[PDB]
């Protein structure tokens, strides 16, 4: 069996060239890591990160476009399965200050 | 067959960040790579890839200081993923 997707996933701190992406699971007990994707709306770069055996809700995202569109998603890690992706969350990066 | 990932090496060591680099021996079929992280006194396990990147850098964020980290270094290719580099030992100032 499997966890439940995350939940609430929000986009904080939303940089020029970073974000911090957060979310909440329905069963904290069970909810190990979590693997989340990331690719602009124009894919092409496709970036992957995963942690394991960790307590965290939220996981920063670097060197990022600037005024660029990006498609998040994230999955929620258990010791016996994964979760479905969470819903995908959407955002623009701010341009570069001059 | 894809060659490990070699002269993997950390860089703009800080407090709370660093870079880590390498120099894979056939340039030309790969296309990413995969970069796994954790504490000498192992708790959590990082895990990062990137797909479709001549990049032969990826920096590492929110680090805590005065601490001491493993990283290690895969090639993705178009045939397939490398064996992991040789593992590299860093730890961050105060």
């Amino acid at each position: 069996m499997s966890p439940s997707a995350p939940v609430n996933v929000t986009v904080r701190h939303l940089k020029a060239n970073s974000a911090v992406v957060s979310w909440d699971v329905l069963e904290d007990e069970v909810v190990i890591g979590f693997a989340i994707s990331q690719q602009k709306k124009d894919v092409r770069m496709l970036r992957f990160i995963q942690e394991v055996n960790t307590t965290t809700r939220s996981c920063a995202l670097w060197d990022l476009e600037e005024d660029t569109e990006y498609i998040v998603h994230v999955q929620a890690i258990s010791i016996q399965g994964q979760s479905p992706a969470s819903e995908p969350v959407l955002f623009k990066t701010p341009r570069e200050a001059e």
